[PDB]
């Protein structure tokens, strides 16, 4: 089998992607964050605490002649910026543009946190990392990747993401008309639970590519580019004006400047983020300084290739024995 779904940036500033999924019978869709950083299928729910509830789709099992209640299990999670989740679980069938898996766990939440309620068009989360770190207590439940893997034609799934624009999520095979060149595969390691590789290095600009080796993970759940302090005091010293803002949070910059490229390496290959997509806009409404899409992972204790870094190629989520991630250019 294999499954093709269309993914759409939630705002302006590709902020976030949201991909629709049906669940439960007859199908409710819901518009889910597809996040290879984490391992948790989560819903707003006709459980959701109502204050909690400000605009978005809500799963509601009690109408799912497939729902079945989980019971004893609950979750609870908490993502790298501060936001949280936490409720029970149902089992139900899931569907991802045409592809099915029955008895999927689909974790309702009770609570959100106040950035969830205030993303409307953000209905849950799909986890896309690997199943060891899913937060079911006290039976851990597998993600759907892992669910549906057996059957898919070949145990992959790709993020195509676009730049200000749609893109796509395929399950179980590689659509070779998606990218340029060829692919370029690179070992993971799966003992923090990521889909974690080494990149070769980088380049700022038309400068000179440095080799060196830059530990970090593939997240689709992430925003931004987070990398080590060395090389982002690289990319914004060739930006006039640019400085690392205690206030703000991170690197901002003249919104008036046109940014440099980045290139980041996959082994032996290159792949080039264009400066727009590095600019993340105005900090407050009118103002003049904007937001830099590459800052800093210190203090995170990983760095993080979000999604200003993924939309710039066409990625393989290569979930064979023995896992590894593959890029193009597109
Ligand atoms: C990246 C972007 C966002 C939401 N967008 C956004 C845009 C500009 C910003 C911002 C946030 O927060 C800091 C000030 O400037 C949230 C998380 N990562
Ligand atoms: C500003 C913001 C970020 C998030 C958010 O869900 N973070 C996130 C970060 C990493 N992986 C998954 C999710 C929210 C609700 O608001
Ligand atoms: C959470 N409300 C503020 C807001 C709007 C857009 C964004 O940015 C997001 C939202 C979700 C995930 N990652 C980044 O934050």
């Amino acid at each position: 089998s294999t499954g093709s779904a269309t993914t759409t940036p939630i705002d302006s500033l590709d902020d976030a992607y949201i991909t629709p999924v049906q669940i439960g019978t007859p199908a409710q869709t819901l518009n889910l964050d597809f996040d290879t950083g984490s391992s948790d299928l989560w819903v707003f729910s006709s459980e959701t605490t109502a204050s909690e509830v400000d605009g978005q789709t809500i799963y509601t099992p009690s109408k799912s002649t497939t729902a079945k209640l989980l019971s004893g299990a609950t979750w609870s999670i908490s993502y790298g910026d501060g936001s949280s989740s936490s409720g029970d679980v149902y089992t139900d069938t899931v569907s991802v543009g045409g592809l099915t898996v029955t008895g999927q766990a689909v974790e309702s939440a009770k609570k959100v946190s106040s950035s969830f309620t205030e993303d409307s068009t953000i209905d849950g989360l799909l986890g896309l990392a690997f199943s060891t770190l899913n937060t079911v207590s006290p039976t851990q439940q597998k993600t759907f990747f892992d669910n549906a893997k057996a059957s898919l034609d070949s145990p992959v799934f790709t993020a195509d993401l676009g730049y200000h624009a749609p893109g796509t999520y395929n399950f179980g095979f590689i659509d070779t008309t998606a990218y340029t060149g060829s692919i370029t595969y690179t070992a993971v390691s799966t003992k923090q639970g990521f889909w974690e590789w080494t990149s070769t290095g980088y380049a700022v600009g038309s400068g000179t590519f440095k080799s060196t080796s830059i530990d970090g993970i593939a997240d689709t759940g992430t925003t931004l580019l987070y990398l080590p302090a060395t090389v982002v005091s690289a990319y914004w010293a060739q930006v006039s004006g640019a400085k690392s803002s205690s206030s703000v949070g991170g690197y901002v910059f003249p919104c008036s400047a046109t940014l440099p490229s980045f290139t980041f390496g996959v082994g032996s290959a290159r792949i080039v983020i264009p400066g727009d997509y590095i600019d993340f806009g105005p900090i407050s409404t009118g103002s003049s300084s904007c937001f830099g899409g590459i800052q800093s992972s210190a203090g995170i204790g990983i760095n993080i290739f979000g999604d200003v870094a993924l939309k710039a190629a066409f990625v393989v989520f290569n979930g064979a024995t023995t896992p590894t991630l593959g890029f193009a250019s597109k």
